[PDB]
């Protein structure tokens, strides 16, 4: 009955087809007008449009003149300086402003109507801290791409206080991806353990310089922080024996969100990744998988909320919309589960603080779990338990080995505090220490 | 509404967000703006219609590394309030790579004064040279 | 193959054979560490 319209600010293409945000965009406006189930006597419409993404002036136009159409939602830019342009319009106004890129937030930026779907690097630095107890490091050198990488891993700087570790942050060349002066430093230094912190598109090119430094022995123990880590052509590193772990939110091991992978990948036949990147073809980024997942956690608000509408409300007199200080209450409260899994946004501040993620690795055949983290519980980590295979203690080599023992001083004199206790410690002296220090040296668990 | 009221030296705010829409304001219609307080850049803009007359932090986080040779610290104990303060300093926090320095780095509260707990902390951790970021407002009430 | 079975590091040193070493794309070993001293009778350092 209504078209409820959408939009929004997306990047521009400038030769090119669409950028890969605003196919995931278009995509969602389909997916959800072909299944009836959600959305009841609605459709659904969208009114996109390019910027330069450094323009925000540029994006304060294009925004209100949405507005000016009259809009649902705007779904924002993708970069930092953009959003607080459109973020400061749907402050101004009460149309929500959901979003699907990590920005710097402002300390005192008081405002209500909007969320981003990017997990918090305020959980996210968490987790990437929570490996290190695990892989029980001392020795990280964190290696952040820009300014703005310093400032997404402050619970990883704030670390060496406690948990105790060994920071030694440096920072990516600028203006060029020529990181052999950067890594060279990193080879005489020793620093076998780094927390690479960039896009994927740097995860590649960093890396593949990384291959011609000599740096991708069995040694080093790369972690990665993007989480389209598993788009990486990792083929040719596979065999080597390099130890990098990561991260990922989007849920391959669901029938339904991998049909949907395959669904796009058909669709996204236009625009082909050149081949030499060192970045595969076939895969949803991060982004345009928060993108598909932002519009349908829209697109449950309203159906959880009908009779909402579209009014025509105008930049040049500032004048609150009606519906949306209803409507962004039905926003941050939502559980939809997507392509990133368990959305669910925080009550507080409209962030996402709540998200699951899997650790993925690279072992001799690829990528592969290795364990389930979550903002509880900590690393759940299905390890396997080596020290198994269909044995215990070898079983036969190790039967109980019952030696025959006298007591006799020095060599077995007695062992006793009170209460009496067993064990092989119900004696001691000469020979009893004869006991275990063979056992030390062989291995064999033995019995008086 | 100055710009269409007709100005020539718009003098921006004195604020992070506020000034990069004022700073795209002025990058359009050709008009300079002008800034008093340092904000963040984000590197890849093509916005060449400012300037700022804050002293830059690619200088200032240098000379506060060369003050720490003078005094041939090894325990410095880095201490800010926002997290734009971190960027602020960044000479200071990549120099463990250059220097025998070792840092620790801990954040005075969100939504307070209460400096107890940071220094609750930082006796019973006995560092001593403790280098402070934060205005000078909130910088006396530390020492308060 | 050595390269993409993490044999290119300092530490190995690989003697070939061949009297051809010199006319081989050794650029992205180069900077690696791996220390491939061959022989060559072919004295391209003559101008003639
Ligand atoms: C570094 O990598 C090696 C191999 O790349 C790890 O060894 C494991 O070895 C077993 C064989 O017994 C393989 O089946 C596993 O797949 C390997 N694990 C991984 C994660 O690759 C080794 O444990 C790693 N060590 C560190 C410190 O990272
Ligand atoms: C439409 O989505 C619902 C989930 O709400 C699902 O149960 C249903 O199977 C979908 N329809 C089709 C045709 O896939
Ligand atoms: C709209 O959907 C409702 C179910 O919520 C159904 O009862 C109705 O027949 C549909 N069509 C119209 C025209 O209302
Ligand atoms: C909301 O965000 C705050 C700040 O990050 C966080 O501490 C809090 O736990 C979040 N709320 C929930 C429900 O986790
Ligand atoms: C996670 O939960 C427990 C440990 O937290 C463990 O027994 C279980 O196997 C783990 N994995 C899954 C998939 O539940």
């Amino acid at each position: 009955t209504h078209v409820l319209r959408f939009g929004g600010i997306f990047e521009y293409v400038e030769s090119g087809p669409m950028g890969a945000e605003e196919l995931a965009f278009r995509f969602a406006v389909n997916t959800i007008n072909r299944n009836r189930t959600l959305l009841p006597n609605t459709t659904l419409t969208y009114d996109t449009q390019k910027i330069n993404l450094y323009d925000s002036f540029e994006a304060s136009k294009k925004a209100c003149d949405q507005l000016s159409l009259g809009v649902a939602a705007i779904f924002g830019p993708s970069h930092s300086s953009s959003a607080n342009a459109v973020q400061s319009i749907c402050n101004a106004l009460g149309v929500p402003h959901i979003q699907t890129r990590w920005k710097h937030q402002v300390s005192d930026n008081k405002d209500s109507f909007y969320v981003s779907l990017y997990p918090d690097f305020s959980s996210l630095s968490r987790a990437i801290l929570d490996l290190v107890q695990f892989f029980k490091w001392k020795t990280v050198t964190v290696v952040y791409d820009d300014s703005t990488g310093l400032i997404r891993l402050q619970e990883l700087i704030k670390a060496p206080s406690r948990y105790n570790l060994r920071l030694k942050i440096r920072q990516l060349p600028a203006d060029t991806k020529d990181a052999k002066p950067l890594l060279k430093e990193m080879k005489r230094g020793k620093e076998f353990h780094v927390i690479f912190d960039c896009s994927h598109e740097m995860a590649a090119g960093i890396l593949k310089q990384a291959l011609a430094m000599g740096m991708m022995t069995e040694y080093y123990h790369y972690i990665f922080t993007t989480l389209d880590l598993f788009a990486l052509d990792v083929e040719p590193y596979r065999y080597s024996g390099v130890n990098m772990t990561g991260f990922r939110i989007l849920n391959t091991e669901n029938t339904q969100v991998s049909s949907i992978i395959e669904k796009w990948s058909m669709e996204r036949l236009q625009a082909p990744p050149k081949p030499d990147s060192g970045l595969l073809d076939g895969f949803m980024t991060t982004d345009a998988a928060l993108m598909y997942d932002a519009v349908h956690v829209v697109s449950v608000a309203v159906q959880q909320f009908p009779q909402m509408t579209v009014s025509s409300l105008q930049c040049n007199r500032h004048k609150p919309w009606r519906f949306g200080t209803r409507f962004m209450s039905l926003i941050k409260e939502a559980h939809w589960e997507g392509l990133t899994g368990r959305i669910t946004f925080n009550k507080t501040n409209g962030l996402r603080t709540d998200f699951d993620l899997d650790v993925i690795s690279l072992k001799e055949e690829g990528l592969e779990k290795i364990g389930t983290w979550d903002p509880a519980s900590g690393l759940n980590m299905t390890e396997s338990q080596k020290g198994k295979p269909a044995n215990i203690t070898d079983s036969l080599s190790n039967r109980s080995l019952i030696v025959t023992t006298i007591l006799e001083e020095p060599y077995v004199l007695f062992k006793k505090s009170d209460k009496p206790l067993y064990g092989n410690d119900r004696f001691e002296g000469y020979c009893i220490d004869l006991l275990r220090e063979l056992s030390t040296i062989l291995g064999f668990t033995y019995e008086i």
